[PDB]
């Protein structure tokens, strides 16, 4: 029985980044690498690309492909997202991420075709991580794909993929606890990820979490590392951040809670645009748009929190001791 | 695309009265508009009759019309209730509300005959806003009716008839966001109002509500329109109300969540006797009546809420700025 | 401990009639009169006047006491509908039923105030039972009223109204089993009652019900009649019946299912219409209508349940022997 | 007002395909074409590709599109299945049909990217709808998408695309009611089909359906026709033919079960190979296949079937009647 | 991979007896031997003893092992309850079903300390059948357990413990349907036990279930097993047996449904006494005892089903081919 | 009706005692009664012995009256468990606590022999009540039974039997308001007590609990006693207390949460361990133990509360004046 160090990847907050479009509804990688490097320069560990919040089934698995390798040339540190419609299609993401020399694996289970079936989605994780042996892999675990994986079979393909060393849960506390109590609480390197972004307090001080993915730090990032900062004191003790921690998270409750639903690349693309990154305007489907109610309501509050924001954030202690 | 004015009538702090008894049971009128005054001298802006805290169940139309009439007469803002067991009582409801000069209508759903079915909603809803053209109209929603009203029957709604110009939910604060993102954030002056009692912070804040009818209010009133100041400075973006409104609604979060079962006027009645106003001692039916243990759960709880209240309003701050 | 006959009021078949509007919505007593004398004459034992059939709420209290009256007068067996807006309705109902000489009460719970409330319920069916205590009376029980009568509740108003002597279950075919093994199934004179009009063979045979309160029965006297025979001759032990019983309401189902539903009255009027009574054209309320395409099922599926019937029935041995 | 046929193509039994696999794992494009051919040459009216039983999620958009082709220039009547991972994709796939001749379209909800949103399946069904204007349609409405085409959005979508004249339910008994009795009851040429294995009696009995899609039907083409046909003549009203149905069906269930489930494929697959057809023993993924319990269930039951099928067929009257 | 015969000993009509009470209200040893061999010359194949039927919690373990031993000294094939208030009572039971040759295992869960742990439950059943390896073992499986046992853990347990043949569910068909596709349709000699009353049929002609263990069948003998009887002959494939097999078990529904709730003792040992085994009068508890109510009803359906079985079981065919 | 003093052996804070294991894993009695006679000595009023916390299961009735009359024999004040596997062992616990004079009685329901029916549960209680009617007994309630004790119920078992004072709820934040509102607010005293870990503050403030029995008191006595005096005060009315009691609740609520699950044993055991007591290392079954995982998420959920404590506990004004 051995004790071994956390993988480094998966530390820190970590952005799902948006996939910008040029004005034909092409990818703008250009954009997408230098949003890349600015969120770095803000502060985050790592990105995560190509994922959710990057229009995955959108975009071909070329394009993905292309992108990745332009974030890891321009030395950013990248976990790449396998999620996929078929089996070859995720193990050739996985394979190309450990070519290229992408820093982690992001695996995600398998859809559409017997997605509900376990024995399937055993077989496919182990596709999948045999693919990038050499590459930490964080599995993503959320009830949208009718099933779930439990510890018994996270320690099975653990066994057999050592670079098995994460897991990452969007389904709720009380599954974040389930993960905690029985999978990742070990002595022996693997990390609990935040994988929505309202569970930031509980992942890292109820549940032990060493990182966040997410999806609201990409408009927000130095507010984000700010919460994560104070989450991650709080988890050390300290009385101050505790109690700051959970203000600043129901602040962003809202703007974080877009991030649960299917319109969330509507919602933080509209709301990079209102920051004044032109480029986040179009999506790559013509059609897709928030309604005229939704542009309002995320307006409205976008600047509900940030005028809160700008006051509470020049609090003494804590509030000074956590920002990025 | 239009921007317009929110209607003034569905702003503020507005009780839905409890429709007082004479010893033999039929309403006192007199200490109706009494009721009335007082609340709007303690700062309420309108109140809502015939609601169910008015007991319309238990009462005739034409003493539901009576108790307008009066109130319209003593120069109180109504909003009336369109509660009914029929299309042809509710119609007349409005009508009358229309004819006598009340500031707004209250659009309830159809009940007992083909509540669940969404095409007789419709025409339903159609049959109240067509009697009372002129009067600003708030349909309720709440899942009691076996149906929901979505935007789309909302806007189709709206586009027929212009008067309908508000929104109000009981159904939780998932039912509320839903209306915030979807119907009441729009441009063009449609008002989300807080339809009970333990959703004023959620509304105000989290989903842009322009005011509260409120049950608890006519008991409180100083104390429920505190909370709604403290929660509309909260919606501008300050710090401390956003802390203290927080803590209010906690605080009267007992005393407010009878609001939301069967025996709300009950409750609220009995807590108008212990603030010292006799006429709410008896109700319509002879043998309701709260049990032993309801009396003193209520007034256990009464007595705490009046204990805190004292101190905690004295606090600098927030709490002084935003007082009646 | 005693054994006593079951009232004879709640035995056999009872439409539940449709008040059949004037061309001018008004209620047409004449025809209900006609309808209830011919029901009676093919062969159905009483009928309950006015429930939910009847269209209720969108009737006066004393529209439908006229009704009443003019049954009860014509010489045909009345169990009275309680069916209220409040207590003082619902007794006043019970009173007149009393004073006119109708045979039985069906005692419907409290709605719209206090609805889920048993306090409440058990002082309003008192008050009920008061009111009418010479006439043999049935607790209707639904799931629609956040509440239900159990074996408790009812042995109590039993123990102090001699006159509460059937129930009559809604809620689907396990509440009418916990109805027969827990309440009905006494030495001592209490009937359960087929309150549902697809529970018919479940009833008779699986929970020993007297009688059955049908809605589908108004269109198809003896074909419902037929079904009733069957499922007592199969309550006997009869082999050949207990088959054909279940035959002939899996034949109904559709038709039968109507009942369950909000559009029951449109639906079963429609039916009335196609059979060739003109005067169940119209509803009390004019924007009342089946759509086009539930208008086409419900002409397709009588039409298919005729034919099939046209020919079942002249099947030798039960079915021959248990006709109306 | 109108009165219009139901479009042919959505008429009688059709299977939706299996993609052989070549031993190297790629179509077979020759057996799929011979299987097809052979199932028309049984009875079978049409058949959709590349539907959830083709394996699509597997199969490149080219390689779907090389089996349309194939399948319509040999003079099968196609019905070509819209899945897709985008609206490029399912548009390609609708632009292609049309191209090529097929005569119908079988429109697939969005997935992975919105999915549950109706304003985005709205928008995806008007763009696959307009890529096909020429081809009669079906929209397929399962819960599985996580929403719902009511007959709102049905009646709208046909409004603006003519081409809208079918609805095909997988979702249960109750939905596929539903359907019947709002949407395709109608007078206007808009046909229900039946959208999963076991409820083809109900379907065609309860629900007036024109046609079947059926997965089982590709293994037992005579046995899944005796049954339709049976299931239709219980229609006309038939007393033979409906006791007849629903034994067949009931006979029938647990093999029709299997397309309910993650594993329909792998089941059916099997199933070819045990009626000795070995082009369908691989799939397209290696590791997929039935367990041990798995194959012996489904070998158990197919044998039970059969022995079944083979004494039952011979009876007299309804079952020789409808034989394909 | 390996062919192999199921147990003989899960084979057939297997009713879990019973335990009659002296007028002292301790076991009636002598009794309940005489039920056992009377039930084995009916027909059965053996007896299960200690179960929930045998009022286990209700008496020491000696008293248990007393009744076994008896049993056994007899000549009856004998399967042991092991249900147990903790692991080393659970323990002592198969140990003691070891040492006097009783003939099967009866596995029963962990119950009242870590009912829900999963690891426990594993734990515990080693435990049980490390005690007794010499014996046949079947593990139950209920919801009311608060865990399922599913493949993966079952065919764990059977590597390790190659006396786990069997596997009985309590659950509803769906479960069953589960257990017959992935556990007990290997070819390796494992079988499914029907394990309630209600699923005879479900379990041998859908799920390959090998036998039965029965409640109502210590009542009714002769009836269960001519039900078993059929259902067996419809599970070769006979047409006039799976008719049957489905109107007996019909008939046989209400009766059988007693099994499925709490009161299975009090109804079952109620029956005996109707069919004049007056040493099933007591119960170990002086005040457990059907209500008036229970007792009517329960006497009414076996009346019912007495008369109906009369004649319907002179029926030629399969009728005559299945009886016991 | 009457005004009565709660009863005080229901007030205070009391833990329910773990049975420490001998290394031969029989009790430790001696150990027992020390961590008794500390608890009592930290601030604590009684204790509860032998619960769901005391392994009571595992141990036999012998050994359970033997830890409880050492307990009494040590002077301190034991409420005694009565949780059994049947009527007779539930009375014998009862009946020895009132002969060796224990000061109160926890009424434990039926289970494993119809424990879901309401009859049973009354006449359990009613026995469990009469075996010892001299001490005051609290009746636990919790959803684990498959029933719910109301306030119809409990006032018939307090009417019979006097010393029925008191209610202890498990099921939830709900159900306990449903047991203040109706039970246990009347003048006549008697007492709600808390009865899971997570719920105090909401018991003492919002429910009117006299007393709270605790799992993880017997680990963070002085914390949790804290926690109840800061409650205590809050109900009074104090603002300060009302702020700190929460803080201090949610920085618990991990720990506590443990006292929710199957675990609740390995996890308080396993935590007495870490703060050096020595004899909770074994537990009664060889293999029940905490996984490493479970182990690791304690002792870093331990390790984190205690460091918070450390310095929150510091904290002026109420923090210090509620201090044990």
């Amino acid at each position: 029985h051995h004790h071994m160090l956390k993988a480094e990847i998966f530390s820190g907050v970590i952005p799902a980044l948006m996939t910008p479009c040029k004005p034909d509804r092409s990818p703008d990688f250009d954009a997408l690498v230098r949003k890349g490097q600015e969120l770095i320069g803000d502060g985050m560990s790592a990105v995560v690309y190509c994922g959710s919040m990057g229009d995955w089934p959108l975009l071909t698995d070329a394009q993905r492909m292309e992108g990745v390798e332009r974030l890891v040339k321009a030395g950013i540190p990248v976990i790449v997202g396998t999620g996929a419609v078929n089996t070859a299609s995720a193990v050739a993401h996985a394979a190309h991420a450990q070519k290229v020399g992408a820093k982690g694996l992001m695996v995600i289970p398998r859809v559409l075709s017997r997605g509900s079936a376990i024995a399937a989605q055993k077989a496919y994780f182990k596709a999948i991580l045999s693919a990038a042996p050499d590459l930490p892999a964080v599995i993503y675990n959320s009830p949208y794909y009718g099933f779930a994986t439990r510890a018994d079979l996270f320690f099975d393909l653990r066994a057999e993929h050592p670079n098995l060393v994460g897991f990452k849960e969007f389904g709720g506390p009380a599954d974040m606890r389930y993960a905690a109590e029985n999978i990742t609480s070990r002595d022996d390197g693997v990390s609990l990820m935040i994988g929505v972004d309202t569970a930031v307090f509980h992942g890292f001080v109820n549940c032990g979490a060493t990182g966040a993915i997410t999806g609201i730090g990409n408009v927000l990032p130095k507010e984000v590392i700010h919460l994560c900062n104070l989450s991650q004191a709080a988890a050390l003790g300290d009385v101050d951040a505790r109690q700051r921690a959970q203000e600043l998270e129901q602040a962003l409750a809202v703007l974080s809670s877009f991030d649960e639903g299917p319109d969330l690349v509507l919602y933080f693309k509209h709301m990079m645009v209102l920051k004044g990154d032109k480029e986040y305007t179009l999506h790559f489907n013509e059609t897709d748009a928030l309604s005229e109610s939704q542009r309002g309501y995320v307006e409205t509050q976008f600047r509900l929190f940030n005028t809160w924001y700008a006051e509470w954030s020049k609090l003494p202690g804590a509030v000074q001791r956590c920002k990025a």
